[PDB]
């Protein structure tokens, strides 16, 4: 094929509760429903990768358990057709997974088990698994599993020349600078820039403010997701390169979105296009996913996404 | 050969999770660690039946998805050796799931998913369904499905002349008197006793007149499971039979304890013990159970209950 994404990164089972208020500590209650639904950044991302029609890989940790064989059947062959050879199982952590309480209020509540995402990795990278990311096309980083493996894998592609991006959804703790001075492409959004930086980000201008303290930082690019407001991917050696949204006919679910950006944008920039196409497929490709309910299930192959290009 | 255990009832993916407290609306926490259990009242004591070596259906209701594979893969062939001939999938309801929430402060919380367990199954049961009740040697029966699939399956048992248990355990809501007409064995904690006749359970003296409430609502046997005090078995118009615990030497976990004891219970009645074998043969199951941690990984072979029994007559 061609150099592969390389997608490091968390696995989890999400599962969704309807209730109509949360339990008193003692009490046992009853759901509308619930569904559990393969999930977590890394596997969205991987997954969001295989269906755009690229090599996809993807690297992370499972338990040997239900939940396990629930991420493996929908990112591989029978499923979104990721690469898992790099997939391991352990037997003494469980597969990462969160509990999402849908309160009838209107109010949601979640609880997260880090499991085989947090506990599962070795305490250094084994050579095999550092193979494939030296092999990497671009490998893909988010913040789901610990910093220590995001920097072992981020200082063997800088060796290797392979653009690495962070995306820093996942655990509110600061980001270690060796981390941030090891990837190329650190992507946050507004809450996360902001929460990261310790400055405001309501306006263009203080957002970026807070860019240029990224800047600073050893971030030679930074691309913030704006939600409804588009995007924006600042170069250190430039002025932000903007693109907005591609207007969706219905939004009935906008979960997965920023996985899906970021995932097509790091295709698009694979496959050799401009920054300015680059934004645009990961826009067009993000806005497919905010019309259909699920993040894995709603995301747009590669034929849907280069129709909507079409359009002006 | 042997008329089998027949089990009908839940499966459930018990999913269990550590929190330091319950969170609060908007609040994500982040639990210690977490593990998800085959389990079900229906599916424990499907698999306690198959681990004593007794030929045991489960007939249930699962989705397709993991959960429903995870319970398939527990129960059947590979696993417990319980026949699974009679559990069917459907594509429209997830397998059923319990989020169990333990806090550090020792309280815990329950968020239950019905799933296929209580949506899954015929308006009005099949032939093909109840013609493994029909052959049973033995049935039972929770409340973790609809009342009306209990009462079909019941009816089909009490035409078939065969005995029928209804374990009080599940949904915590009034029986169905057409329910408690047709089966032979009920089968409460102390708890349900309670909330079923309304009456108080506090002492033993209290436990009799609550049970001569369940043989004013048409069961002739009552087989009351009091914990840590061990159990009773009522039958109308005879001297109870009492049986104390079989003391375990860990209290690991005693969950499963109650479904062991029952399908335990069942097994030795079946194979025609006596009713005294039978609460003790239950006791030394149960035992067994709360040493290990989990239900069905917890549950004991028969050669272990019956060593048990030895060392402790
Ligand atoms: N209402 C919308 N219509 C069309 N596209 C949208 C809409 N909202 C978001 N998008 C697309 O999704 C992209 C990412 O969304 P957002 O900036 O909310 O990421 P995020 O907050 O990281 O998402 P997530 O909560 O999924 O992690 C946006 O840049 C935009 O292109
Ligand atoms: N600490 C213990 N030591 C020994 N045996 C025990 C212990 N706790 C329970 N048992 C056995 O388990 C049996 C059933 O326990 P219990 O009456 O609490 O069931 P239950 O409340 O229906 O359980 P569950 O909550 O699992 O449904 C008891 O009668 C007893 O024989
Ligand atoms: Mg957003
Ligand atoms: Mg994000
Ligand atoms: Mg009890
Ligand atoms: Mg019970
Ligand atoms: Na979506
Ligand atoms: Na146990």
């Amino acid at each position: 094929m061609a150099p592969p994404l390389v997608v490091v990164g968390s696995a989890n089972a999400d599962i969704y509760v309807e209730i109509e208020r949360l339990p008193k500590e003692g009490e046992t209650i009853s759901a509308k429903t619930g569904q559990t639904l393969a999930g977590g950044k890394g596997a969205n991302q991987a997954a969001c990768g295989a269906k755009l029609m690229y090599p996809t890989y993807f690297v992370g940790r499972l338990g040997e358990d239900a939940h396990g064989k629930l991420i493996a059947e929908a990112l591989g062959d029978d499923g979104c057709g990721v690469h898992l050879d790099y997939v391991r199982s352990v037997n003494n952590e469980p597969t990462g997974h969160a509990v999402v309480m849908l309160q009838s209020d209107g109010q949601n509540s979640i609880i997260i088990v880090g499991g085989a995402n947090m506990k599962a990795w070795p305490e250094i990278m084994s050579d095999d698994d550092l193979e494939i990311v030296r092999n990497a096309g671009i490998v893909l980083l988010q913040r789901e599993i610990p910093d220590s493996i995001n920097i072992q894998v981020a200082k063997a592609v800088k060796k290797a020349g392979v653009p690495v991006i962070l995306d820093v959804g996942g655990m509110d703790t600061p980001i270690p600078n060796e981390l941030l001075d090891s990837i190329d492409i650190l992507s946050p959004n507004e809450t996360e820039l902001s929460r990261l930086t310790g400055m405001p980000t309501e306006t263009f201008e203080q957002i970026s403010q807070a860019v240029a303290k990224c800047h600073k930082l050893g971030v030679k690019q930074v691309l913030v997701k704006l939600g409804s407001k588009g995007s924006a991917l600042f170069i250190q050696g430039e002025k932000p390169i903007q693109q907005s949204i591609i207007p969706a006919a219905q939004v009935v679910d906008t979960t997965g979105a920023g996985d899906t950006f970021t995932a097509a944008f790091a295709v698009a920039m694979v496959e050799g296009k401009s920054h300015e196409e680059c934004l645009r497929f990961a826009a067009a490709a993000a806005s497919l996913c905010v019309q259909v309910k699920g993040a894995i299930p709603s995301m747009p192959d590669r034929k849907s996404v280069l129709k909507l290009l079409k359009f002006s």
